[PDB]
C-alpha cells in the first residue's frame, strides 16, 4: 500500500511540497509523492535539484496509472507498481532532473 509508503505525501498541494523541498538542507533528489492537484488518478512526483544556474528548485513529474494495471511517468518505462517505479528511479536519472535519493522531511 502506498499509503503505507513514508514517500507516500498523499494529499498535500503543489506548493506545500515545495515550502518542504526548498530547504538548504535538502541534498539533490529529495523527494515525494502526492496524488495530483488536478488530474483524477494521477500523482506527481515532486524532485528537489540543484544548479549553479538555478540554484535549489523543484520538478514535478506526473506518474500516471493505468486501469490496465502499470504505473509510469513514460509509458515506454512502466511498472508493476508504485514502489517499484520508485527504486527504479532511485537507480537511475533517466529524464529527472536527478535520481531520487531521500524521502523529504516534514
Ligand atoms: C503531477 O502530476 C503534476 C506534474 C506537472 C509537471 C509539470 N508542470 C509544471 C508546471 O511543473 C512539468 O512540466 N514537469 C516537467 C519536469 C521537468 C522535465 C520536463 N518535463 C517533460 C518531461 C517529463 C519527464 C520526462 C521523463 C521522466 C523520467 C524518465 C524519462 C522521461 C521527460 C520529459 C516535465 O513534464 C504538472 C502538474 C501536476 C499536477 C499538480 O502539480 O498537482
Amino acid at each position: 500500500s502506498i499509503q503505507a509508503e513514508e514517500w507516500y505525501f498523499g494529499k498535500i498541494t503543489r506548493r506545500e511540497s515545495e515550502r518542504l523541498l526548498l530547504n538548504a538542507e535538502n541534498p539533490r533528489g529529495t523527494f515525494l509523492v502526492r496524488e495530483s492537484e488536478t488530474t483524477k488518478g494521477a500523482y506527481c512526483l515532486s524532485v528537489s535539484d540543484f544548479d549553479n544556474a538555478k540554484g535549489l528548485n523543484v520538478k514535478h513529474y506526473k506518474i500516471r496509472k493505468l486501469d490496465s494495471g502499470g504505473f509510469y511517468i513514460t509509458s515506454r518505462t512502466q511498472f508493476n507498481s508504485l514502489q517499484q517505479l520508485v527504486a527504479y528511479y532511485s537507480k537511475h536519472a533517466d529524464g529527472l532532473c536527478h535520481r531520487l535519493t531521500t524521502v523529504c522531511p516534514t
